[PDB]
């Protein structure tokens, strides 16, 4: 028997198979299931994810909840309620790993780089909970957010490359009057970290509107701009093509960027084309 | 959707085309069966195919591919063995509707990039001199399950390692598929049917007989034990000429890491000449 779903209400669902027979018996009555995968803590960007997400027409609208260990509840749920949401998938760490870390997925050599410079295996940890929610959810569309370039990439790759039978789709940067890119990380800033926070973004738009004179006067606009900010510790700052790899002599790129701040990490990225 | 004859065989070599006939059935009511091989086709295989056959409403999907991932150099892959038109005849006369029979290139555009990570599991037994081998079983075995997105999985006892990481892959992964696990179909004296058999010479198919011997009669044994399966099963394998045994094992039916209670699975795995030949069997202790 198919769990209890009240349509144009929030349906919030903990068991896997919950929402797996749910989401199955939706798309049977000619819903489209879209999904969008969230660690809480909502806040506009993700919110963002979530309308882009309702604008399919026929869409129900499947947001997960789930702090992934191997990468403010009730508010959240409001806020979901309030963008007329019609499931919450909010599973424990049990649920979704009954038998512990097992089976796992392994991301190809971009995992390796940049954020994977610190980071080794966050990004096995994000595929593997990623290919997990789409074959419990099953989703016709799945969104993720621009700001984690680099998730983005390899969500495709791992899309492609398992035959995932799934839309993904990019979402834009969210972002604060001034530029910066939002996160919950944001409020750790300090008045001063938060102005030189914005050297971020700043360096990026510069960057892209330097890259008619080429590559490398982009780059150099980019960390000039960067090079302005005090008490920002650039970690990287990278211009690739689309799909991560080289840069080509000509066309479409991406620049990304990271820096500590303090104890805060802050990531941004934008698209570049050259000349 | 490309042509699909229905009562004939369909053979499709796109992951694009067996995708959209598989969809294309299972909105119709057909429930999609898949049986993943890699050619070389024996009796033991058409048990799946005829388990497959039976699920009511089924339509049979066997796929052929001879998947380059699960060996290592030289050496192996290039010996496997291929006989294409036995393959679809014996699917024919089966009535067999769809062999999926991908390209290297349709399977793996872009070479070895996203893979799966098995368990623990992988590194020992079959995978203990061959640790990347399951990863490349699972690899491919996720892959045809989201390009044909079966209801049901067929897979033989044989290899009754490769079906324990397969369900567990489809638990870790949460994938919408039911495992089947088919028992292993034998020649007349036991010997376990293997498109490696037939590089046996007269000799050493006779010697062969010992692995089904050494198992059968550990189980009968294990009604003294443990101790006794074990010693029944070595030494017919010791009475036997030329067999070189690589391991014999009696762990879980899950063989994870749990103790042996009152169900297991003896397991060996024996060289005659440069042929490896395996075999299981399950085995109950004081009953
Ligand atoms: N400022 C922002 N704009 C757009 N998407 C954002 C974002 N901040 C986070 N996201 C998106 O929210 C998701 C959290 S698991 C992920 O897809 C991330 O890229
Ligand atoms: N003698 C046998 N009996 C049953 N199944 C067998 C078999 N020999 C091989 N198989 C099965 O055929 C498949 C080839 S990829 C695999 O699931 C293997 O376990």
């Amino acid at each position: 028997a198919i769990p209890a779903f009240h349509p144009g209400e929030l349906n919030v669902y903990s068991a896997p198979g919950d929402v797996a027979d749910v989401s199955r018996a939706l798309r049977l009555t000619g819903r489209r299931v879209m999904l969008v995968p969230t660690m809480g803590a909502l806040h506009e960007g993700h919110l963002a994810l979530v309308r882009a997400a309702k604008r399919v027409p026929g869409s129900v609208v499947v947001v997960s909840i789930f702090v992934n260990p191997m990468q403010t509840p009730d508010d959240d749920l409001a806020q979901l309620r309030a963008e007329g949401v019609e499931i919450a998938f909010t599973p424990t760490t049990a649920a979704m790993y009954p038998d512990g870390l097992r089976t796992t997925v392994q991301p190809g050599p971009l995992a390796a780089e940049l954020e994977g410079g610190p980071r080794p295996t966050h990004f096995a940890g994000v595929l593997t909970v990623v290919l997990k929610l789409l074959q419990i959810v099953r989703p016709d569309r799945v969104f993720f957010g621009e700001k984690d370039y680099q998730q983005l990439v390899l969500i495709r790759q791992l899309v492609a490359d398992f035959n995932l039978d799934v839309a993904v789709v990019g979402v834009p940067t969210v972002r604060e009057a001034d530029g910066l890119a939002m996160s919950s990380r944001n409020r750790y800033l300090d008045p001063a970290q938060r102005a030189a926070a914005v050297a971020l973004s700043a360096a990026l738009t510069a960057a892209a509107h330097a890259a008619t004179a080429g590559a490398q006067a982009a780059l150099d606009a980019a960390r000039a701009v960067l090079d302005a900010a005090p008490g920002v510790a650039v970690d990287y700052l990278e211009l690739r093509d689309i799909g991560l790899g080289p840069m080509p002599l000509n066309g479409s790129g991406r620049l990304l960027v990271a820096a500590r701040l303090g104890t805060t990490r802050l990531l941004d990225n934008i698209a570049i084309e050259i000349g």
